[PDB]
């Protein structure tokens, strides 16, 4: 069966892509009280980006992760783990979604330019 937190994080991310309401997404994540599982949010969100068409999800998810990083809602370790998961799976993801390496690189670079990931995590992108 699917982990119920995975389900709540997927719902949260979908409601945010539908509404654009960053504040509601932050509040809904906080209500879960699972700061130990915030890597799942980072991972699920970047997968949505990679699977989307056009530029809109990329931008919405960049804005979400920027906001959640600045409000201290996602911490460094959680950001690190989530990105590491993507880095591990990008070979499999790219098998199904051509040009994902290229989208991931642009996403990683924009997160770096926004100041929300370290140069180290930046450079760790395979």
């Amino acid at each position: 069966p699917v982990n119920h937190l995975v389900k709540e994080i997927d719902m949260l991310l979908k409601e945010y892509l539908l509404s654009g309401d960053i504040s509601e997404a932050e509040h809904c994540l906080k209500e879960l009280e699972v700061p130990h599982f915030h890597h799942e949010l980072v991972y699920e969100a970047i997968v949505m980006v990679l699977e989307s068409t056009g530029e809109s999800a990329f931008k919405m998810i960049l804005d979400l992760l920027k906001s959640l990083w600045k409000s201290s809602t996602i911490t460094i370790d959680q950001m690190k783990r989530g990105y590491e998961r993507i880095y591990n799976e990008i070979p499999d993801i790219n098998l199904d979604v051509p040009h994902s390496y290229s989208v991931l690189e642009r996403f990683v670079e924009e997160c770096f330019q926004a100041g929300i990931i370290s140069k180290q995590l930046r450079d760790l992108c395979p």
